[PDB]
């Protein structure tokens, strides 16, 4: 039971870490510098909330810290959703990835806060607060960029549905998310679907866009089993450990 | 001459884009906006002319364009000079290789724009007016953290101290440098310490610190031979390519 709390604790920090890493590559290269300054801003939210997640797994495991963990381990080690380790594309690519991991979080952190583990709860009820913020950007951005010219309606739909086959990834619950669930300790994937839907469905349309079709989808980062892009996004974020 | 002033070229040009490379890893992690935003443009400032330089470079070699010069390179094609291959460190590193090149550019550009060579004349008359902003600005804090905090004085002793073994490389002239000065092309490295050191003893002493004594150096970039520091960098560009 340890190592499945230790997992589950994991896999809530590599989303951040990963997350955090690739919103720190459009550094300089937004835009504007408004947008630039608030992607920086998600990205040390997300940096902060990595550190806790990761801080406690690695009390679990009795060995090792944050920065063990965050930078000794390959891909085959790392658990995060294949959604946030893809390539950060253009501003619309970017900001349906981000819209998506948001009212995600937003889903899980309401229902994370009443976890039986005091830590997991008490970290829920610090990113619940950041998430909101998050949201309230990305959605920001998805009704502005879907109700622009039509030509940057076309960039946003365009995101919507290459990021698409990485949602249902989300919602799928494994042997650690069940056994943990029935203990009031982690929120079970599939009771998040319900409210992820009726944030984002809304968002989208009133984007004036279109929720893209149910399809086959890609999945395995829970497991280790990820994309092409996180080996070279690890190396990077290891490089850079060393010289800055 | 036609190698000699190829190479010659690239070598400034290395430098610059060197540099700008080490100065966008600041981005988002600078102690203010302000010196954030500083940073970025010395960087912008660089980049540009490396291009300038890189593109000379390739017209001469009659082959290739800046980016296959800046891309398709490993380090024992760089020419930059090594200690703008050095790691970032502290802020007060940074300011410490950063005010010893920028004085570098300010005598050599003030010089070379009088090359007779119309295009390396043309790219010194435009890169002299840019390095002088940057000679300010890390002029500006040399004598800021050295007279600051007892600590920031600390700091700012201790980065010119560990960044000094790469100063005298500025200053050697090889068969390259020699046979084009001859041809009134470019400038001798050795003539240009009598400036720096004009500049940069008048700028530690007002800075109310002490200029490191001389002793054995670091040196070979000029000629493909590098620190364990550009290898890392080079992957990380190559990287960067991909990704955005």
């Amino acid at each position: 039971h340890g190592n499945q709390l230790t997992a589950y604790t994991l896999r809530l920090g590599d989303n951040c870490l990963v997350l955090s890493q690739r919103l720190g590559e459009w550094c300089g290269h937004a835009p504007e510098l408004e947008i630039d300054l608030a992607l920086a801003n998600i990205g040390l939210d997300l940096l902060g909330q990595a550190r806790n997640f990761l801080s406690y797994a690695a009390e679990l495991a009795g060995e090792g810290d944050e920065d063990t963990l965050a930078f000794t381990r390959d891909e085959r080690q790392f658990s995060n959703l294949l959604l946030v380790e893809q390539p950060n594309g253009n501003f619309a690519d970017t900001i349906a990835r981000q819209y998506f991991i948001d009212a995600w979080h937003v889903a899980l952190f309401t229902r994370l806060m009443e976890s039986r583990d005091p830590q997991l709860a008490a970290i829920s009820a610090k990113a619940i607060k950041e998430a909101r913020y998050h949201l309230r950007f990305s959605r920001g951005w998805l009704e502005r960029l879907g109700n622009g010219t039509d030509v940057s309606g076309q960039k946003m739909q365009q995101a919507i549905n290459k990021l698409w086959r990485f949602t249902a990834e989300l919602f799928d619950a494994d042997e650690i998310d069940i056994a943990l669930s029935e203990e009031g300790i982690a929120v079970d994937p599939r009771t998040l679907r319900a409210a992820w839907e009726a944030e984002v469905f809304a968002g989208i349309n009133e984007a004036t866009l279109n929720v893209p079709q149910e399809q086959a989808y890609r999945t395995g980062g829970k497991k280790g089993l990820h994309t092409e892009h996180l080996g070279p996004m690890l190396a990077e974020m290891q490089y850079l450990q060393r010289v800055l």
